[PDB]
């Protein structure tokens, strides 16, 4: 066996060498002190980690029996009796300190990217700045009506619409004293203020404070930098450029400050099932903190001249979080003496936290300037599970020699037992917490699994509008604002998965900042630059203070189970949900299992590209597992559907292995089936157990 004994642990050698040879040098941490720390932390914390996991099963079993023997007073009383619904703590204010401004103050988009893909992770870190011309010209925010269609070459009819769109943005964000930007013919900086040339007059900024800087000579600058609600707009000025030639002010582009923070994902969008997989993950995370990851390279910072005349710089990179995995899974990258696998979550803290120290120091220019290590922790259930994550970070800080509370924690509110105790979860981390975020996809899967025995749920799509989720979204903001999150921590909302439907994202996702969210999740750098628009039209700081003190969601609203009313569907409706669910499951799982791809675009039954990840997978299989459980469909239907959709997914992928015609010969196909047929028996509906096992089994038979 290629393992390394360290006390009670047997470290997979690939991981052993990587830490010693790549992650520890630079940190001043003695390798044997590190590995005695791993050993000791694993030994001391693994038992409660397991106790907490058993707490989950015991609660779900009591809820199961309860349903099997719809009064809300009784339900609330029973949940209280079994310790599911814990009392509300007294009002309080978080004490988290040492946090960078991108999280305390600035409201804006938040990109999430799979850390196992270096080209993506680089573009995400770079997406702090994004071309708005590119985002309007490339997507459907400029519709492709007659004459405005994208071709192989530039469509100036379309590009002129792009200019016109952006001009209206400039007018509505950084207004002139009089006139419009569309009538601009030039820009100069004189006596520290910005003067815009109009045809017949010459106006300046209504709020000249919105003037932030410029590059080049003030006599005629190369760009003009503006600020509005804490976010920067940079007008690029280049007449002999291709777009600028046509522009009335020689404007070449409008750069938006976009992905303020980026989450490098080790969880639901990657497939890492062994030390080989985690080491690729960790290595990329290291190359991000060290600054030297190259596929494409991290951008330098941006240089400006202040309106006064001095120089200054702004970060060229998005402030990086890392999303660890949660308390459930173990990974054989480390086994113990008895052969038991070590909990993956404990390992990510040790290893991503260690690696993140490189981001606190100068790179051959930094991540956090204030000394924090920003860790999203997902899939927690209740305040005890938070206090445990806190304790884990405390022991890792000791092993790493970091000051206490260096390791900050972005709380995912995405599990029902966290929602209905959210105040207490925020309090458990009152000195560590940097955001709460509504992980609404995960949170729907737990909604289905928790009440699986109560009856059939409503269709997947009906769920984004059910009472419980509207209540959960408001309750989240109310709790964050109440804990004093405004000006201290982020209040975050969820991912826009329709990667191609950018006109719809620009039309509807504005709902999130309007709901008091200082950040919300985007799937691409482009989506971040287009979601940046909403923070220029919504004053989130104002919105949050208008909200402060409100209580908009009662406990009964949150506990409104999404049961389907009595005989609410026709055959064509039931079949379509099944077909649409089976195809999303298949199209995702087949790339997970056969190729180790943790996120990919899979077009639903209506041909809309949906960015799929493990959370949308938990919804699909849990819903179908629930309809199967309550008679809505037969096992014939599930198999017919899985078989009808399998060859379509083959077509959409046509170096990959088809699933049809020999379905029971495809490991990926059998995994899809198991996720459904076993779905009711996976803990809390979690898909990693089936996914990790089937991925491991494909890698093994591929090696033989
Ligand atoms: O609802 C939550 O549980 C949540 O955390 C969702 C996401 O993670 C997500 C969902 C679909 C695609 C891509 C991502 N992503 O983050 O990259
Ligand atoms: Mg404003
Ligand atoms: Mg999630």
């Amino acid at each position: 066996t290629d393992r390394v004994s360290v006390g009670n642990l047997r470290i997979a050698r690939v991981l052993y060498d990587f830490v010693n040879n790549e992650a520890l040098p630079g940190t001043d941490i003695d390798p044997d002190s590190f590995w005695a720390g791993v050993d000791k932390v694993v030994a001391d914390l693994t038992p409660q980690n397991q106790a907490l996991l058993n707490a989950r099963d015991e609660l779900q079993a009591q809820i199961d029996k309860w349903h099997r023997r719809i009064d809300m007073d009784a339900y609330r009383q029973f949940l209280t009796e079994i310790g599911y619904l814990l009392p509300e703590p007294d009002d309080f204010t978080i004490t988290t300190s040492g946090v960078d401004a991108e999280i305390t103050t600035t409201a804006g988009p938040q990109l999430v990217v799979p850390v196992l893909n270096a080209r993506f992770a680089l573009n995400a870190a770079n997406a702090r700045w994004g071309s708005l011309y590119d985002a309007l010209y490339g997507t459907d925010v400029i519709p492709e009506t007659d004459g405005a269609e994208k071709g192989p070459t530039y469509n100036k009819v379309r590009g002129d619409k792009v200019i016109a769109y952006a001009r209206k943005f400039l007018d509505d964000s950084v207004p002139l004293s009089s006139g419009s930007f569309g009538d601009a013919t030039g820009f100069t900086v004189q006596d520290g203020q910005l003067v815009v040339a109009l045809p017949d007059k010459s106006t300046g900024l209504a709020n000249p404070g919105q003037f932030a800087g410029y590059t080049g000579a003030a006599e005629s600058p190369t760009s003009v930098l503006l600020i509005n609600h804490g976010l920067h707009i940079e007008i690029l000025i280049d007449p002999e450029s291709q777009v600028g030639t046509t522009d009335r002010a020689g404007v070449k582009d409008v750069i938006l400050e976009s992905a303020i923070t980026t989450i490098m994902d080790f969880e639901d969008s990657v497939a890492a099932v062994d030390a080989a997989d985690k080491v690729l993950g960790y290595r990329n995370w290291l190359g991000l903190n060290k600054g030297d990851l190259a596929a494409r390279v991290l951008n330098r910072d941006r240089n400006y001249t202040a309106p006064g005349g001095g120089q200054f710089t702004l970060p060229g990179r998005s402030l990086m979080f890392v999303r660890n995995v949660g308390h459930l899974m173990t990974n054989d990258a480390i086994v113990d003496t008895d052969g038991s696998e070590v909990f993956e979550g404990i390992m990510d803290a040790l290893f991503t936290g260690l690696i993140a120290i490189h981001g606190l120091k100068a790179s051959d220019l930094i991540n956090s300037r204030t000394g924090s290590i920003y860790i999203v922790k997902p899939k927690m259930h209740g305040p005890a599970e938070v206090a445990f994550t806190c304790e884990l970070f405390s022991r890792v800080e000791d092993v790493l020699g970091l000051p206490q509370n260096t390791m900050k924690i972005g709380i995912m509110d995405e599990e029902r037992r966290t929602t209905v105790n959210l105040k207490a979860c925020i309090k458990a981390a009152a000195d560590r917490v940097v955001f709460i975020n509504t992980g609404f996809l995960d949170r729907t899967g737990d909604e289905i699994h928790t009440s699986m025995e109560a009856g059939p749920m409503v269709r997947k799509g009906t769920m984004k509008s059910q009472p419980w989720i509207l209540a959960y979204e408001d309750h989240n903001v109310d709790a964050g604002l109440a804990a004093g999150f405004s000006g201290r921590a982020q209040v975050g909302k969820g991912m826009w998965t329709m990667t191609e439907l950018m006109a719809d994202m620009v039309e509807t996702k504005i709902a999130q900042p309007r709901a008091g969210a200082s950040t919300a999740w985007v799937p691409s750098p482009t989506a971040a630059t287009l979601h940046a628009l909403h923070y220029h039209q919504v004053d989130v700081a104002a919105v949050q203070q208008g909200l402060a003190g409100k209580r908009r969601a009662t406990i009964e609203q949150l506990l409104t189970i999404p049961l389907a009313k009595e005989l609410a569907w026709a055959p064509d409706e039931i079949r379509e949900e099944v077909d649409n669910n089976c195809q999303s499951i298949l199209g995702y799982v087949v790339r997970w299992v056969d190729q180790g791809v943790g996120c990919s675009k899979v077009p639903d039954i209506h041909d809309v590209a949906l960015m799929e990840d493990r959370a949308t997978l938990r919804i699909s299989s849990q819903l179908l597992a629930n309809w199967l459980r309550h008679g809505v469909i037969t096992s014939a239907d599930v198999r017919a559907s899985l078989e009808r959709m399998a060859p379509l997914v083959d077509r959409q992928n046509a170096a990959y292995r088809p699933m049809a015609p020999n379905f029971d010969d495809s490991i990926a196909f059998l995994a899809a089936q198991e996720l459904i047929l076993s779905g009711a028996q996976q803990p809390n509906g979690y898909t990693e157990p089936i996914l990790h096992r089937r991925r491991r089994e494909f890698k093994a038979r591929a090696a033989e």
